[PDB]
């Protein structure tokens, strides 16, 4: 009882410890409720319109990225009232989807996507979710800050997997090679670059990675960009 | 481990908190990454609905489901943002006097408030009373009560503080409209914006004053919205004393 | 599969609404199931409270361990009564006119009314309109609103039909005690009990308006809590016709 | 747009369907998040215990039943929103805890309950937690609708898991040995009984099972009472 002042009731103190210690939780769990509603409407726009116009390529599009949507909010909704999780999944299945959507935005983007070598049925065993960021993040990265090719690709050993994704973008001078996985940073050039966004990126890439013992290293790229390369371990 | 599990433990009073702080940078984080996260797969659903768009046009189910995407949109910027700022100063509780703790706060509320041709009283200044948490969080909880009170105010804005044996009790009052019994209950949830301003907009996270009072709960005191006296909205704060 | 994807399929109304009413027994029975379950290590739970007083006698904590587990087994058993009632008649949807619907439910209220020494007026009645739901659903979503004002009434009770193009509206108003603008907001969530129900006490699950809401909102109507002009609670259900 | 009535408006109908649909699953996450305050109260009281009066078996045990509540409030959180999931698991993982719970509760009976064979690391497919739902009802009914003993053996071969409850209780009549599995039923013996209950538990158990390519008997028992006997497959 030394939380409140001197003088609470123990009821009060019950009370007063239950609200401080749910408070990031509830706000997060109330965070997660509020996303959903929107996306629950934006989900119903999509059934009246397949009901309308019926079955369309674009439509399917836009009625999965909605389903990728809700699942990220139930992640919310989980992970905040528990404060790790992990299980045994394939390469390929893992990152396959992450590429196949790479590529239909690189199109969109009108820039090339090669994928040298593709995952295969490689085992690895870890958080799902976590690593298919890993690859997205980099990859779209290179999508992003790339002027036209893109490429991507695999390699397997009795260690591990390597994936090794390459730009003709600017590069990244030596010195900020290093700083770019650290939380909230931007290069000086990108900044000032018309393009916006927070230096989250690479920072969830590195602790993805690191928690799954693998590393991430940032390189010259002979595409004349940027190389990004992910190691992982396989499992026994 | 839990907070709860150290002070199930035995751990000192400041323990327990640097646990809480800890679990808190936690959840700041899955916050800050999930929100990161999900602009992905909408970024593909926008490039969805614009091709659909050059297909089969205009439709008024295209159009719910496009601005429901831009609300998801502006939704996930607003969280980003906010984590942004709450993972930039860090979360260290500490031993501060009440005085110490708002005098800046308020006498620059006493300015922006002569800037906007409106008054400033505060009826009872904070004392050199003994507080326990986070400077950063307490000071900013003060601000946005009284920046807001500025903004949505007619004419006048009133602050009071109170000490007694078991805490603080700050009261910030407004002569602008209230806000409806109703509304009193959910404007502390996150989004949450009156239909007044959201009529106005002009833009509007939703966000602020549901950062407070989840900030204060985990200083262990509490928020209310009452009707003021002044007309407006009254808001109230209670912090227990430390010691 | 989901009743939206019904919907998205191309679907009649009425294949939609029982894809719906087949979510709906599956979520029902998640939640009988799940009830049932938690009593399990409650159960245990209680078997260790019950060792450690035999032990190290009593205690303020363990004192509120013991009332916070009895409440836990309240509420498990309130759920499950409830979920054993909407499994014991089952999800028909069906066309059905408004004053078949409730007739005999109002000659009730009716004479129940005149058992309590209390009055019921009925202002207009329900006429032969379309509805389209489930009937044992609608019938007890109005016998408990008046129900409830019935009990909670000082000394009279008034029900209230209106239909328009767009559909029917109920209200029902009692003379008793109001419910504060903010608990109006909140009468509707589970086991929510204004502090007054919960100072008689005398039971009450807390669940039954709860039960109204969700039950409506169902059958695509809402449901309001305002002030009664009579002093006391009034009730609004809208519900739409049907063609 | 046949669903309200004939002129309502797109953003109407829009809604009056999002409210329809997302009903049960909102009733659900709010009983949800009201079963949780009183157990975080209850939780912090025994973290308040354990800070004054110290570490106790019978606290530790309060403490960890705690948890499972904890878990299954979660567990309603989630399903609630979603609308099937299955992992791998070995025997002994799965329904050890269960039987270890079985025995401090047929002690606190005063009643004697012996495994003559435990299950062994034997790979299953499946859901944990419907797995142990099964295992852990079939039990505590041999637990309460006992006299004194109560018998719990394990069997495996190359197809399955075979695991057989036995008690000294009042038999179930024959007739009534088929109808006790549907729900809400209750023998008219145990409706008579001062046991009361609602008849959910075997109907429980035989959709776990059922789910699982398993099947279920009940049985005389040569203990006298009634036999139990679930039968699973293992995994491939
Ligand atoms: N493929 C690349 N080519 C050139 N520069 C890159 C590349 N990938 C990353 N960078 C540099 O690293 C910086 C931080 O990257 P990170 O992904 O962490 O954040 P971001 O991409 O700027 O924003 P967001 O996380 O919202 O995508 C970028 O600002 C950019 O300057
Ligand atoms: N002083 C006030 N008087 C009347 N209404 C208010 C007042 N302050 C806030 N509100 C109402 O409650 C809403 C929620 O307030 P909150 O501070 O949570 O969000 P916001 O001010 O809209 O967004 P932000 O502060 O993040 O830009 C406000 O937009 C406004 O609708
Ligand atoms: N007619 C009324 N007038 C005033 N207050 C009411 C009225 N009806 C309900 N309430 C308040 O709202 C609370 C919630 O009502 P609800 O019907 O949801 O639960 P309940 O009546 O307590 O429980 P149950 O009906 O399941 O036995 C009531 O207990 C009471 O506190
Ligand atoms: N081991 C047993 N010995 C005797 N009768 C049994 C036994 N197990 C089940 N029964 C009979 O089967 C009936 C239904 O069992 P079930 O577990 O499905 O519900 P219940 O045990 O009555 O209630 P609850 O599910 O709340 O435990 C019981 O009422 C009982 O008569
Ligand atoms: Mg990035
Ligand atoms: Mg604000
Ligand atoms: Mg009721
Ligand atoms: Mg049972």
């Amino acid at each position: 009882q030394e939380f409140l002042a001197a003088g609470a009731s123990f009821n009060q103190v019950v009370t007063a410890l239950e609200r401080m210690m749910t408070s990031q939780q509830r706000l997060l769990s109330d965070i997660s409720h509020e996303l959903r509603t929107p996306l629950t409407r934006l989900q119903l726009g999509t059934a009246l319109l397949r009901r309308r116009s019926g079955e369309s390529k674009e439509l399917e599009r836009i009625e999965t990225e909605a389903q990728r949507l809700d699942s990220m909010i139930n992640d919310l909704l989980v992970m905040s009232r528990n404060q790790l999780v992990s299980e045994t999944i394939k390469a390929n299945q893992l990152w396959s989807e992450v590429l196949d959507n790479a590529a239909f935005e690189a199109e969109q983007m009108g820039k090339s996507l090669t994928v040298n070598f593709p995952p295969g049925p490689w085992p690895l065993y870890g958080n799902p979710n976590a690593l298919e960021s890993a690859l997205e993040n980099i990859v779209r990265n290179a999508l992003r800050y790339s002027h036209t090719k893109i490429e991507v690709g695999f390699a397997v050993d009795k260690d591990g997997i390597t994936i090794t994704v390459d730009d003709d973008g600017p590069g990244v001078s030596p010195e900020d090679r290093e700083q770019i996985f650290r939380p909230f940073y931007r290069t000086d050039e990108a900044r000032d670059r018309e393009s916006g966004g927070t230096g989250l990126g690479l920072a969830i890439v590195e602790t993805a990675i690191q928690q799954h013992r693998g590393w991430v290293k940032a390189e010259d790229s002979p595409l004349g960009g940027l190389r990004l390369v992910i190691w992982l371990p396989l499992y026994k």
